[PDB]
C-alpha cells in the first residue's frame, strides 16, 4: 500500500476514532476512485487487459481495507459500539467489516478473477442463428409474438449465459462465505440481510408478500387467459404455470411489454407511448434531459457537466464489447458521476433512465457525507428514488404535458387501462423481486448445494411466479446464472423492498405536494415542497437508521403494503371481478405441467428469423 494510504496512529478513545475517521476519508476516496475508474474502463470496454487492470485495482482496495480494518480493530474493537457520536459508530462499524479483504492474497486473487470472469461470461454471451442480450434478445422478448422465436431466444440465452457460469458460481459462493465468516456472519446472505438492521426482516417480508399475493394471483390468471386466446390450448394451460418466455421479458419479471395483448379497453388512449417517441424522433439524449428536467422541476440538482461528458448513453457502434446492463456510478471524488446504459428509445427505457438517474441524484445529494455513509438509508431506498418520480411521469396527464399523449380522458375505463399497465410493471415483479434472494440465501446457507441449484431455482420460480421453463431443464443448466445480478453479485431483495417502499414515498410526496385526487392520478412534477421532502431523505445517506428516516418522511417507521394496495385498488377489484366471471382457477394446481416443443423446432427458426 502506498505510504500515503496507510493508517497512522490514533488514540484508542472516541476523540482518536474521529481523527482516524477523518484520515480514512482522504485516502478512501482515492482508493474507491481508482477502483470505480478501473471498473468503468472495463465495463465500457471489455478486454482481457481491462480485466487485469480492474483485478489489480480491486486488490489494492482489499489491501487498503485490510490495513484500515485491522487498525480500527486494534484501536477500537472494545469500545466503538459505546461511542456517543452515532455517525462515528456507523463509520467505524463499516471500516471494521473486511469482507473479501479477510481472504489471504491467493484467495483474494481467486475471488477477484471469479468476479471478472463471471461478469464477462454474462456480458459477452450470445445466441447464434449472433444475437446480443441488449438490444437483440431484449427486443424480441418485448415485441415478438411468435411462440417459436421467443422460445429460441429464451433457451439460447439461458443455455449460453447460465451453463458456463455454474462452476465459477460454486467457487465464488464458497470464497464469499469464507470471507464474511471472518466478519462474524454465518454466511454472506446474513451479511447482506444485516444491512436492514431488522431482526424480523425475513418474517416481515413474508408478511408483506402474503398481503400482496392475491393481487399477483389475479393479475396472473387474467394474463394467462389472454395468452390462452392467442397461443391456444396446446401451449397455455389455464390451470398450470405460464411458459416463462411469453411475458414480455427474458426473466418474466415484469410484463409491461405484453400490455398490447391484455389492454382491457382498446379504444381508450394508447398508454404505451413508444410509437409516439419514435415518430417524434426521440433519442437517448432527449430521454436523459427530460428525466433531468423532472428533477430540477422539484429543485433537486441537475446532472453536472462531468455526467454529460463522461456517461455512456448509447451502445457504442464501434462494436467494442460493453456491459449493456444499465447502471449508475459514483466515482467517490464528489465530481464524477455517470450512467452507463445501452439506451433504447422505448417507454420502459424512459423509466429505466429515471431509475438510474434516481441513483445519481442520491449520489449528488450525499456527496459531502463521510465516504462510509454515502449509501442509501437501506439499499431499497436507493432503488426507490427514480421509480417514485417515474410513477408521476407515467401518468396520462403527465405524458400529455410532455407531448407524449395527445388525447386526455378521465373515465373508469381509462383508469383501469392505466392501473392494469402499472400492474404489469409493478405487481408482476413482486414475486420475482421476493424470490431471487430466497434462492441465493439458501445457496449461501448451504441449504441449496450445487447439486440442487436449478431444481431449487425452478421450485421457487413456479412457487412464486407460477411460470415453468418452456424446454426441459436439468442440473447442467444454471438458469439463475442467466440473470444479471447473480454473476454480478448484486443483492436483489432491495428491489422487492423498493417496489413496496416507492408507493409509501409516492403517497407522502403527493400529500406534501398538496394533491387531493386519486393516488394513481398524482403527478408531483414542479412541486418544490415534494422536492424538499425528498431531498431530506437523499441528503441523509446512511447517516441515520432507515426506520427513522422513513418515519420523518412518511410518518411510519416500517415497510407497509397499504399505499401500494390503495394505489391499485380499482384494478385489484376489477381483476377479481373479471376472473370470477370467466370462471378462472387462481393459481396453477397443475404444477407439473410444461408446454410441448413446437413441431419443427428448432429447424424452422430461419422461417421466422
Ligand atoms: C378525474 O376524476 C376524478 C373523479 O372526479 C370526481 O367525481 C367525478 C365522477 C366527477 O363528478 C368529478 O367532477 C369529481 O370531482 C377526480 O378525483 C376527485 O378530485 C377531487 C379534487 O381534486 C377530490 O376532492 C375528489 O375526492 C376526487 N375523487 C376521487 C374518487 O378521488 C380526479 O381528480 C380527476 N383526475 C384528473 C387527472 O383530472
Ligand atoms: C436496470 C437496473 N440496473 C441496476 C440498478 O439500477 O439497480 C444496476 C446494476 C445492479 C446495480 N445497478 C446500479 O446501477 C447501482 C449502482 C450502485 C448502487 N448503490 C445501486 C445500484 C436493474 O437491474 N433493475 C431496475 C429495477 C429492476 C431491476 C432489474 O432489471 O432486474
Ligand atoms: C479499450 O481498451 C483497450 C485496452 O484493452 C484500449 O487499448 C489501448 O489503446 C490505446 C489507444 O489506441 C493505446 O495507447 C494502448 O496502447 C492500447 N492498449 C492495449 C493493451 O491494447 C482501447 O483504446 C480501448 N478503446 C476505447 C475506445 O477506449
Ligand atoms: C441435460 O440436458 C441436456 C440436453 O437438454 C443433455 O445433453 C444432458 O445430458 C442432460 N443430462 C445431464 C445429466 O446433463
Ligand atoms: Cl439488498
Ligand atoms: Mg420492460
Ligand atoms: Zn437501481
Amino acid at each position: 500500500l502506498d505510504p500515503g494510504l496507510q493508517p497512522g496512529q490514533f488514540s484508542a478513545d472516541e476523540a482518536g476514532a474521529q481523527l482516524f475517521a477523518q484520515s480514512y476519508q482522504s485516502s478512501a476516496e482515492q482508493v474507491l476512485f481508482q477502483s470505480v475508474a478501473a471498473s468503468w474502463a472495463h465495463d465500457t470496454n471489455i478486454t482481457a487487459e481491462n480485466a487485469r487492470r480492474q483485478e489489480e485495482a480491486a486488490l489494492l482496495s482489499q489491501e487498503f481495507a485490510e490495513a484500515w480494518g485491522q487498525k480500527a480493530k486494534e484501536l477500537y474493537e472494545p469500545i466503538w459500539q459505546q461511542f456517543t457520536d452515532p455517525q462515528l459508530r456507523r463509520i467505524i462499524g463499516a471500516v471494521r467489516t473486511l469482507g473479501s479483504a479477510n481472504l489471504p492474497l491467493a484467495k483474494r486473487q481467486q475471488y477477484n478473477a471469479l468476479l471478472s470472469q463471471m461478469s464477462r461470461i454474462y456480458s459477452t454471451a450470445k445466441v447464434c442463428l449472433c444475437w446480443s442480450l441488449d438490444p437483440d434478445l431484449t427486443n424480441i422478448l418485448a415485441s415478438s409474438r411468435s411462440y417459436a422465436m421467443l422460445l429460441f431466444a429464451w433457451e439460447g440465452w439461458h443455455n449460453a449465459a447460465g451453463i458456463p457460469l455454474k462452476p465459477l458460481y460454486e467457487d465464488f459462493t464458497a470464497l464469499s462465505n469464507e470471507a464474511y465468516k471472518q466478519d462474524g456472519f454465518t454466511d454472506t446472505g446474513a451479511y447482506w440481510r444485516s444491512w436492514y438492521n431488522s431482526p424480523t426482516f425475513e418474517d416481515d417480508l413474508e408478511h408483506l408478500y402474503q398481503q400482496l399475493e392475491p393481487l399477483y394471483l389475479n393479475l396472473h390468471a387474467f394474463v394467462r387467459r389472454a395468452l390462452h386466446r392467442r397461443y391456444g390450448d396446446r401451449y397455455i394451460n389455464l390451470r398450470g404455470p405460464i411458459p416463462a418466455h411469453l411475458l414480455g421479458d427474458m426473466w418474466a419479471q415484469s410484463w409491461e411489454n405484453i400490455y398490447d395483448m391484455v389492454v382491457p379497453f382498446p379504444d381508450k388512449p394508447n398508454l404505451d407511448v413508444t410509437s409516439t417517441m419514435l415518430q417524434q424522433g426521440w433519442q437517448a439524449t432527449h430521454m436523459f434531459r427530460v428525466a433531468e428536467e423532472f428533477f430540477t422541476s422539484l429543485e433537486l440538482s441537475p446532472m453536472p457537466p462531468e455526467f454529460w461528458e463522461g456517461s455512456m448513453l448509447e451502445k457504442p457502434a464501434d462494436g467494442r464489447e460493453v456491459v449493456c446492463h444499465a447502471s449508475a456510478w459514483d466515482f467517490y471524488n464528489r465530481k464524477d458521476f455517470r450512467i452507463k446504459q445501452c439506451t433504447r428509445v422505448t417507454m420502459d427505457q424512459l423509466s429505466t433512465v429515471h431509475h438510474e438517474m434516481g441513483h445519481i441524484q442520491y449520489y449528488l445529494q450525499y456527496k459531502d457525507l463521510p465516504v462510509s455513509l454515502r449509501r442509501g438509508a437501506n439499499p431499497g431506498f436507493h432503488e426507490a428514488i427514480g421509480d417514485v418520480l417515474a410513477l408521476s411521469v407515467s401518468t396520462p396527464e403527465h405524458l400529455h404535458k410532455i407531448g407524449l399523449l395527445d388525447r386526455v380522458t378521465n373515465d373508469t375505463e381509462s383508469d383501469i387501462n392505466y392501473l392494469l399497465k402499472m400492474a404489469l410493471e409493478k405487481i408482476a415483479f413482486l414475486p420475482f423481486g421476493y424470490l431471487v434472494d430466497q434462492w441465493r440465501w439458501g445457496v449461501f446457507s448451504g441449504r441449496t448445494p450445487p447439486s440442487r441449484y436449478n431444481f431449487d431455482w425452478w421450485y421457487l420460480r413456479t412457487k412464486y411466479q407460477g411460470i415453468c421453463p418452456p424446454v426441459t431443464r436439468n442440473e447442467t443448466h444454471f438458469d439463475a446464472g442467466a440473470k444479471f445480478h447473480v454473476p454480478n453479485v448484486t443483492p436483489y431483495i432491495r428491489y422487492f423492498v423498493s417496489f413496496v417502499l416507492q408507493f409509501q414515498f409516492h403517497e407522502a410526496l403527493c400529500k406534501e405536494a398538496g394533491y387531493e385526487g386519486p393516488l394513481h392520478q398524482c403527478d408531483i412534477y414542479r412541486s418544490t415542497k415534494a422536492g424538499a421532502k425528498l431531498r431530506k431523505v437523499l441528503r441523509a445517506g446512511s447517516s441515520r437508521p432507515w426506520q427513522e428516516v422513513l418515519k420523518d418522511m412518511v410518518g411510519l417507521d416500517a415497510l407497509d403494503a397499504q399505499p401500494l394496495l390503495k394505489y391499485f385498488q380499482l384494478v385489484t377489484q376489477w381483476l377479481q371481478e373479471q376472473n370470477q366471471q370467466n370462471g378462472e382457477v387462481l393459481g396453477w394446481p397443475e404444477y407439473q405441467w410444461h408446454p410441448p416443443l413446437p413441431d419443427n423446432y428448432p429447424e424452422g427458426i430461419d422461417l421466422v428469423t
